[PDB]
């Protein structure tokens, strides 16, 4: 019945397993029908007690049925005998029998270690990659829709070229793209490629993130906090309306997140937000002055995907 | 090697799987020679990464026979047939083939139910607990050393009647008792009556903890600054030598945690500090003016277990 993920959705990136149930469970109860996971953010088994509480509960008003699930096979699971078993793996952990989406996390194949480093990384702190033809990858996440395991694949951070590629040998066409879009990186020509051949797009770390201390670039925008305060909102909510009125599609999802209650539900009333034309211009001004892309595998890994 | 574990130990409560790995690997390299784990921590398979990594090859210095290993069975698992599946788990997550210690992780008994949750509460917010004789979880832990899978067992939290009464049960005896000791809470009488019983004893939250948001009730006393700031040292490392001098036997630890690698290198060199008479009468005093048991069942699970 879902085509594609509920608009607002939401995420557990870097939310420990301490609060990262509490916190699907107050998402899950505020409204929110959209889950973004991943394996390697070791925590899908607490968000897996979340789901299960509260779908195994006919008292909560939420079924399975009702809430999309996404998560990702991770970089050192390329070779195509692993992605299956990480697809059990991550289910499992979830308390799900189905994944509503699976995404490829990045385009770069990790080697798998004796000891089962995430981020095996060489004396230079340079990633450690093998040698798999992402077909071959994407060949596998293939067969978890053909055996019913999972009800969509996808990728993430895969720019123009690989999605063009993609395209010309995929037998079962990738949902979505999730990238990196928020007022300091709109990625327009990129969403645009996506949308234009067929593909939604979902919006990771869609109100700046928190990067490097780790810091949220937000709370320095007094663009967004101007028009946040004439309005009587806050900054993320601006940033999350400004995604939804830019790329008016059900095809287009923002995946915000927050391990505080309190934030989880003020976030969830971004879609009462009503943006002006002159809103959106000062906000589409932000990146000329200020234009940062976090999530950039040139730093952390030394691989410079986006270059 | 070891009969007891290492005085100065490194705890890993409230770490997340994201900075776990590399606390665990400071410490090791710092010289701390016992690790304290648990399954509810929600972290060991990030600790099993370090101690496979450290473990297999002699070139990082330190074999697995050098380390002291503790890990806990969860209050969900005190069903007999439980306890052997998760002690299995446990030492899958961290990477070992035995563990130098296993403890009973309370003398509570809580329900396993189909969603796993871990603190499975009644409508009132009290822990449901589950109809199981400590002794039966007992015979359970004793098996696990007539196999080889760990060396010792023991308990936490227990008080003098429950460690009587096991006394009086137990065909394998505990090797040890952790409890909460710190100088708001020096459970001097317990204490005394383990090592008196030929019982050790593990100090948990030496340092008085990050407990209700959290605090550390070690920055706000004047008396711990005062004898730092005298022998040019943090409160941390006094509190840490008050322990091992108040206590000087081999049967005492102490488990301070950091996930913070400064701090946790900083912590180790409580050992060259030295407390003169007037500073452990000093003190020793602190609980008569201010006494917190911060790790109370009382309060979170609404089961009065210290009363
Ligand atoms: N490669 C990938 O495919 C990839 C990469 C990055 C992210 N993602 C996904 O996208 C999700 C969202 O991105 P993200 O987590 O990077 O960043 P984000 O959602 O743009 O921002 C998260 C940060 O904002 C804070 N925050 C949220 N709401 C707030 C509010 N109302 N007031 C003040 N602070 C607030 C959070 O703090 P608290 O949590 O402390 O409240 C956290 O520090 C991730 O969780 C993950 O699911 C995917
Ligand atoms: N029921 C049980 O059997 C039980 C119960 C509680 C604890 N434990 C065990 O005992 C271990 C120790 O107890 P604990 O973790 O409750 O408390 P603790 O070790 O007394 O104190 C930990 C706190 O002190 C901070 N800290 C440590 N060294 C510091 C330094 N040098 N400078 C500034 N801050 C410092 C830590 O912050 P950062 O980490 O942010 O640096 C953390 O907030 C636990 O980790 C666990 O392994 C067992």
């Amino acid at each position: 019945s879902m085509q594609y993920p509920p608009r607002l959705g939401f995420g557990t990136w870097q939310a420990p397993p301490e609060a990262v149930q509490t916190a699907v469970e107050t998402a899950l109860m505020t409204g929110y029908r959209h889950i973004d996971c991943a394996y390697v953010y070791q925590n899908e088994e607490a968000i897996g007690r979340a789901f299960g509480k509260i779908f195994k509960d006919a008292s909560s008003g939420i079924k399975r049925e009702d809430v999309w699930i996404t998560s990702k096979l991770w970089n050192y699971n390329h070779r195509p005998e692993l992605v299956r078993e990480q697809c059990k793996k991550t289910m499992s952990d979830l308390q799900v029998d189905y994944l509503d989406l699976f995404l490829v996390h990045w385009p770069l194949a990790f080697v798998r270690n004796d000891v089962g480093d995430l981020f095996p990384k060489d004396a230079e702190g340079r990633a450690m990659l093998e040698k798999v033809p992402l077909a071959d990858t994407w060949r596998a996440m293939e067969q978890l829709v053909e055996e019913g395991l999972v009800k969509h694949i996808g990728v993430s951070n895969y720019t123009v070229p690989l999605l063009a590629d993609l395209l010309n040998y995929a037998k079962i066409k990738p949902l979505v793209n999730q990238i990196e879009i928020h007022p300091w990186h709109p990625n327009d020509a990129t969403v645009k490629f996506c949308l234009d051949n067929g593909i939604g797009v979902t919006a990771y770390s869609p109100m700046g993130g928190s990067y490097a201390t780790q810091k949220n670039v937000i709370l320095e925008c007094k663009t967004l906090k101007a028009i946040a305060d004439a309005k009587g909102t806050s900054p993320h909510c601006v940033a999350l309306a400004w995604h939804v009125k830019k790329w008016n599609t059900s095809m287009y999802s923002v995946i915000p997140k927050s391990q505080t209650p309190a934030r989880i539900e003020a976030n969830f009333k971004c879609t009462e937000v009503q943006l002006s034309d002159d809103d959106m211009d000062a906000i589409n001004n932000i990146h000329l002055n200020k234009r940062i892309r976090f999530c950039d595998p040139a730093i952390f890994w030394k691989v410079p995907l986006f270059d």
